[PDB]
């Protein structure tokens, strides 16, 4: 059973209670983007990340309580049609915005209950070839190797691993692609506690997460609770959600400035992760994340196929 989050008087997490951290409701985001929440009927803006006004070039007083009809006149009708009440929470509306103050932005929206969650961040054949390369891989080891090399080629990440969960939830690096000079993790195994049970559960439902800068302080949502419910805003489906500080510290101690993983899901179970590191902070472009999501699904399919052959 989850502890209350920090903003509802819950404890700071320690190694005795890793599994009790409510990582899905941190009430805060990473500073490389901005987040709004809005009422799913009216489009009234209900919450904003503290950086949202500055990030979007709006007056703080003007942004709170404004409507999406007024803020996003060109997207609001399409957004409503795309995300009706009761639609799957995983369903997304995506648009590219020409925003003079911030530049070209990627807008990603999903619905949870009666709330729309809007994520804004900057945005800037390969997919076909990568997809084909995974399919054409001859066995599981080769598939793992191709997956890591292909993801590294697409992303530029310093390290890309295939991290496989054992039945006891320990993990092992079973393939990696790595920059010259980096220590090998191939064949190394790690305790189950380093990716705790609630993280593993979340990663079965929401298939990509990241920390763009492992030193960056989280930016709170204001108000922190959804005014509709007087309860935490669900952020499991928001890539911008703040990462657990316990994990951020783990990464800093490894010399990792930026981290990203994609779930590999086989028979509805979390089989492993495509796990990526960069030494320097690094925001993987939105279009590249979409490509990785496609490759995660392809790898998942191919792991099942390869495991059936062998
Ligand atoms: C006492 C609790 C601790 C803890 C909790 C924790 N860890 C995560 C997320 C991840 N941990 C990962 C572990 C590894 N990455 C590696 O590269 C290696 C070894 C080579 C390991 C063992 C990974 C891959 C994740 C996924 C996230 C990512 O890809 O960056 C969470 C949940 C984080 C979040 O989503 O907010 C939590 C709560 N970690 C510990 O080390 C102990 C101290």
């Amino acid at each position: 059973p989850f502890f209350p989050p920090l903003y509802l008087g819950g404890p700071e997490i320690t190694t005795e209670n890793c599994e009790r951290e409510p990582i899905h409701i941190p009430g805060s985001i990473q500073p490389h983007g901005a987040l709004l929440t809005a009422d799913g009927h009216s489009g009234e803006v209900l919450q904003m990340s503290l950086n949202a006004a500055t990030f979007l070039g709006q007056e703080p007083t003007v942004l709170r309580g404004q409507t999406l009809a007024a803020l996003l006149p060109e997207q609001w009708p399409a957004l409503q049609a795309a995300l009706p009440p009761g639609c799957p929470d995983a369903l997304q509306y995506r648009a590219t915005l020409d925003w003079p103050a911030a530049g070209h932005l990627s807008l990603t929206v999903h619905r949870v209950g009666e709330l729309l969650i809007l994520e804004f961040e900057p945005t800037e054949h390969a997919l076909r070839n990568a997809m084909s390369a995974l399919e054409s891989a001859p066995n599981l080891r080769a598939l793992a190797e191709v997956a890591t090399q292909t993801v590294r080629e697409l992303t530029g990440f310093d390290r890309v691993m295939l991290y496989k969960f054992a039945p006891d939830a320990t993990g092992e690096v079973i393939a990696e692609a790595r920059r010259e000079g980096l220590h090998a993790f191939l064949g190394h195994r790690f305790p189950a506690s380093l990716i705790p049970a609630q993280a593993r559960a979340l990663y079965t439902r929401h298939l990509l997460r990241l920390t763009a800068d492992t030193r960056a302080a989280a930016v709170p949502l204001d108000p922190v609770l959804n005014p509709q419910t007087n309860a935490p805003t669900p952020l499991g489906g928001a890539v911008l959600r703040a990462t657990s500080p316990m994990h951020m510290q783990f990464l800093r101690n490894m010399g990792v400035g930026s981290s990203l993983s994609v779930s590999v899901v086989v028979g509805g179970q979390l089989w492993g992760l495509i796990a990526c590191h960069h030494q320097t902070p690094y925001v993987l472009p939105p279009d590249l994340r979409t490509t990785l999501e496609y490759l995660g699904r392809e790898l998942s399919e191919q792991v099942q196929v390869k495991e059936a052959l062998e």
